[PDB]
């Protein structure tokens, strides 16, 4: 049912330094999910151009960004490619730990961890602001899996039995107590106006109604 | 044996506005061109981590900068996935058209030249410094290719039969008469240190004999 996995050593230790080190601009985050997200919709697209057939699954290209005050989250949706059960397990791999070890020794080096992206592994940003990480995707050549991680040195993968989405990927960022701030829509809208301006999708952010 | 394709109106529109348009900052073309061989070499490096054989035309993953005093020329060259001739043709489509339009639309709102690539269209920074661009790329499933344009609204395809290379991409920029400094050992390091520090891949400058 439930299948737990060890992260290398190396990705385990950004992990630590990421949802430990006192760094004031979390903010960042946001423009490096949204960019995973937009690189999974260009990927579709393209499949698209030669093959329609790739968007029986759903034919809407797009970013959703839905908070949730009662449950404390933050939800990334996008309509992208999605990932296999395969993509999930090896998603923490080689190119991943040469990325790491090039991304510790540019801060041994005097770099900021909002260069965390030109690392590859921009995706670690989310434990600034979550204390736990869901991942629900879907691809056109596999089932639905989850992919969860509390960067407690290991992830969990299994099959997911949730309300199926056609094909992409769901990133729910379960906050830290003190980072509920990204839940506010002024908050939410003032980062994408200042990172994510320029990306080609459209990103919607929901509003909640009042509980 | 040469086959000639016109560009698209707004893919012709863009490269006229680059290869003519008062904008000095013109060493932006290097990261683009950088930044399209570090995505290559991403490309077939996780396609050898499940299958070895995809390394059988060439085990090594770097970049190389070649100038050339006496041709006038300054070759990127990368040891990437390569193109098909089916990339090399469908590479302004669809997406390079949302790009454009996409591009043209924030210069008009005050964004400038150098944020190209955030619309998937870097690499036609290459006619802020280039009259004539020539391409030589072999992907594992396809024969070595030559596309070429000399930016006049159209390109052209033809099957390469000079060296082979293995398998990658060799980006060949026809310098403009005024913009031999790109040739500069100095000029080229200073560029690679400024903007193109963090790629995870060995990036070799060549040096030149005395003619
Ligand atoms: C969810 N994660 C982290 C993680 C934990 C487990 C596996 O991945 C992400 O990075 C991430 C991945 C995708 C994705 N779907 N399809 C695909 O190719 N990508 C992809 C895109 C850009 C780099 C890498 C990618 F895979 C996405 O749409 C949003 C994301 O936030
Ligand atoms: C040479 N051109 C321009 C053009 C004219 C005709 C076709 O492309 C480039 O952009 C370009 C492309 C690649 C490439 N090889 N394989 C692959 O996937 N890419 C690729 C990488 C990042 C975005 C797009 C890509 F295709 C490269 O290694 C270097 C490059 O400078």
């Amino acid at each position: 049912e439930v299948e737990t996995f060890a992260f290398q050593a190396e990705i385990a230790q950004l992990m630590s330094l990421i949802i430990n080190t006192f760094y004031s601009n979390k903010e960042i985050f946001l423009r490096e999910l949204i960019s995973n997200s937009s690189d999974a919709l260009d990927k579709i697209r393209y499949e698209s151009l030669t093959d329609p057939s790739k968007l029986d699954s759903g034919k809407e290209l797009h970013i959703n960004l839905i908070p949730n005050k009662q449950d404390r989250t933050l939800t990334i949706v996008d309509t992208g490619i999605g990932m296999t059960k395969a993509d999930l397990i090896n998603n923490a791999g080689t190119i991943a730990k040469s990325g790491t070890k090039a991304f510790m020794e540019a801060l041994q080096a005097g770099a900021d961890i909002s260069m965390i992206g030109q690392f590859g592994v921009g995706f670690y940003s989310a434990y600034l602001v979550a204390e736990k990480v869901t991942v629900i995707t879907k691809h056109n050549d596999d089932e639905q899996y989850a992919w969860e991680s509390s960067a407690g040195g290991s992830f969990t993968v299994r099959t997911d039995t949730g309300e199926p989405m056609g094909r992409g990927t769901k990133v729910i960022l379960h906050l830290k107590e003190d980072q509920t701030e990204y839940l506010e829509e002024r908050r939410i809208k003032e980062i994408v106006k200042k990172h994510s301006q320029f990306i080609g999708y459209p990103i919607t952010l929901f509003v909640e109604k009042e509980r």
